[PDB]
């Protein structure tokens, strides 16, 4: 009651009743929230996810600041990692020395002072395996897309100190984040013993030039959607002809030690011409520059762990782009904190209920699969079969709630009191070794690419698995006292979204066992592609601040938004079918079935930086929040019936798209 009444108030707070739902439902649902909530100090884009993440951080402080020392090695190591970084009386006493020292062990750089050595693949090997850096290219170990029960070596593009290749390329002419990034380079060049700006500026400029070629050679993420077409497996002998600049067998044999690599090693390469282009770019440029580039990468990875002269540098630039290390600790040692996190935040009740809600969403999804007009029955049968085989994890991975197993995983990491920078580096080397050690092991589903306190969720095509961290199994997504309409509208939609990823323009290319391999007739694939073109056409109709929204670019996450809204509503109808209507909320003027659509929209209430929107509109595969709402609701007949949106109001398009 008082919980219904508080929840009603916050619903009502957020809306803008001056706006008509059938005109713009997002404005109607969030216009109040938008206008009230301004983008705060430390943030450039704010909303539900921003909000809940920060609630969690604050919980992580009290967990980490224990007195009783009544926790496991792994948990104890996070406490140590935390204290170590929080002791900043110590960090101001060390200054640049830690990093400024590390460099010379590596052989120094022309910023201090002269530099001339034959040490290239050596320092390349070190920074990649010891400091978890990725200049030139990124190397790692994950499931073989075409043989999901194995891991393989993977070489991909990397090495840009900006978030996206287009900041190097567009911005030259459209606002100079280049000025702001050279600055930042220059000042860090000072902090690490570079003296005269006339001496730093040029050096640091050449790194910028090289970093832009990296970006020139780099491949636009539109030419990197479709895995079938960019997956290229080569032998290590084929890689050596392809990119002769690196001596690969020695290189691989050193970073994948203790595993032996011979000429027949399989290596998945996502762009052959890139790697060719890297090699030529490596063999063509002078070595000091090659060295200076490599160290710069090292400094970008590492500067966060030095003093408040650097933080200032990082802060300043991010205004152009001390909870601080509760983040860092979660980032690196998040599975270390998980047990603490879920003891505090996660009723085990919650797991059981979340498990029933998942069953119910699958059920509904499958009932849509059975009924889909664009597939023949044979294709519908294969799809159900892959649906049936989707594996789910809730809250946490099992192994973390067994201290014997969690301590084993973290046994080779050692955290030292008061040595934050050494602690970090030690972690980087440890983290690299965990990935390297997977090369000859089987992938399994109990291994997550997200820690439990994260406010997010995902699907893996190679494990055919949907994952929900305990961190998102929170309000507004889930609350066990909350009306079902609101639970099916929050978490229920998040679930359907993940299920639907099993079948999107990417996930459909992988079969039920997680393998990239045709498992439909081409005819059904041609038929799938036609449904999807509707959502391309649809979402390219949207614009933001006088600029289009990209319908091809956002297709996958739109397909998942649409399948999941729809599965969640059906599931909620299923629940009402079995159980009967719950009561209605009071101040609201709204039934439960309307509440469903409203709750959904209020999850996506958000504000963001005017620059961010021009940018997300090219980098984010997710649609802008408002068109996530509007694009989804607009394909729902059931949304329109329930808000009685006339025959061709904005929110009620006659060209409705439907794939899943
Ligand atoms: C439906 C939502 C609860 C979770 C949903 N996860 P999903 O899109 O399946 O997958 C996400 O996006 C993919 C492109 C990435 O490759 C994944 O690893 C993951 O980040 C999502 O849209 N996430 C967005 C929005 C978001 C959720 N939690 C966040 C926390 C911080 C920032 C953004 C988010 C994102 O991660 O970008
Ligand atoms: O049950 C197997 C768990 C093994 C845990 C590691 C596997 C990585 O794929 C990750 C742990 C985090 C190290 O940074
Ligand atoms: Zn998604």
């Amino acid at each position: 009651s008082e919980a219904c009444v508080s929840v009603t108030s916050s619903i009502l707070s957020s809306m803008d009743p001056t706006v008509d739902p059938c005109h713009d439902f997002f404005s109607y649902a969030c216009g109040g929230w938008i206008k009230a909530n301004p983008v705060p100090d430390g943030h450039s884009r704010w909303g539900t996810f921003s909000n809940l993440w920060e609630h969690n951080q604050a919980i992580i402080k009290h967990l980490l600041e224990n007195s009783t020392a009544s926790v496991s090695e792994a948990e104890r190591k996070a406490q140590v990692y935390y204290r170590a970084c929080m002791n900043e009386t110590r960090i101001e006493e060390l200054r640049a020395k830690p990093l400024m020292e590390l460099i010379e062990r590596l052989g120094g750089w022309n910023i201090t002072g002269p530099w001339a050595k034959d040490n290239f693949q050596d320092t390349l090997q070190v920074v990649t395996a010891h400091y978890r850096t990725s200049p030139f290219f990124s190397v790692y170990v994950s499931a073989d897309s075409k043989n999901s029960n194995s891991n393989v070596i993977q070489v991909d593009q990397s090495g840009l100190g900006l978030p996206s290749r287009d900041y190097y390329l567009n911005k030259t002419e459209n606002e100079k984040v280049l000025t702001g990034y050279l600055n930042y380079m220059v000042q860090l060049g000072k902090l690490l013993g570079g003296g005269d700006e006339e001496a730093i500026r040029p050096q640091m400029q050449q790194i910028l030039d090289f970093e832009t070629a990296l970006a020139n050679i780099t491949i636009p993420q539109e030419k990197r959607r479709d895995e079938e077409l960019i997956y290229h497996k080569v032998t290590a002998a084929e890689l050596q002809t392809l990119a002769p600049a690196i001596n690969w067998l020695p290189f691989l044999n050193t970073i994948f030690y203790p595993v032996e690599i011979n000429e027949s090693e399989p290596i998945v390469v996502y762009d052959k011409e890139y790697l060719e282009q890297i090699s030529t770019l490596i063999n063509t440029t002078d070595r000091c520059l090659l060295n200076n580039y490599m160290i710069w990468n090292l400094v970008r990875k590492t500067s966060s762990f030095l003093d408040q002269r650097f933080q200032d540098a990082d802060e300043k630039f991010m205004e152009v782009m001390w909870k601080f290390c509760v983040s860092d600790t979660e980032n690196n040692l998040g599975f270390a904190l998980g047990p603490m996190f879920v003891k505090a935040t996660f009723a085990e009740d919650s797991k059981s209920i979340a498990t029933e809600i998942i069953l119910e969403i699958k059920k509904a999804f499958e009932e849509s699969l059975s009924t889909l007009k664009w597939m023949d029955e044979e294709t519908r049968k294969s799809a159900k079969e892959k649906a049936d085989a989707i594996y789910n994890m809730i809250g946490y991975p099992n192994f973390i709630m067994d201290p014997k197993e969690l301590d084993k995983v973290f046994n080779d990491y050692t955290a030292v009191p008061d040595l934050y920078f050494e602690n970090a580096m030690r972690f980087f080397n440890f983290s690299w070794r965990v990935t390297a050690d997977q090369l000859r092991k089987a992938p399994n589903r109990d291994q997550w690419s997200m820690t439990p306190p994260m406010v997010n969720a995902y699907y893996s095509p190679t494990k055919n698995e949907i994952v929900f961290p305990a961190g998102i199994l929170q309000a507004p997504f889930y609350t066990r006292s909350s009306p079902k309409a609101l639970n099916f509208g929050g978490i229920g939609v998040v679930v359907g979204h993940e299920l639907t990823h099993a079948f999107d323009d990417q996930g459909r290319e992988y079969d039920k066992d997680g393998n990239l391999r045709p498992w439909w007739k081409n005819s059904s694939v041609e038929a799938f592609k036609r449904q999807t073109e509707c959502m391309v056409e649809q979402y390219s109709n949207y614009s933001v601040n006088g600029e289009p929204v990209n319908g091809r670019h956002t297709l996958g996450e739109n397909i998942a938004d649409n399948g999941g809204l729809k599965a969640a509503y059906r599931a909620y109808q299923n629940w009402v079918k079995k159980n009967g209507a719950e009561h209605s909320l009071p101040t609201l003027g709204l039934t439960n079935n309307q509440l469903f659509f409203l709750g959904f929209a209020q999850v996506w209430c958000s504000v963001r930086t005017p620059e961010s929107s021009h940018e997300g509109l090219i980098t984010d595969p997710h649609s802008p929040s408002r068109f996530r709402v509007i694009g989804s609701l607009s394909n729902s007949k059931e949304f329109s019936e329930h808000f009685r949106c006339p025959p061709g109001s904005p929110m009620n398009p006659p060209h409705k798209c439907e794939v899943w």
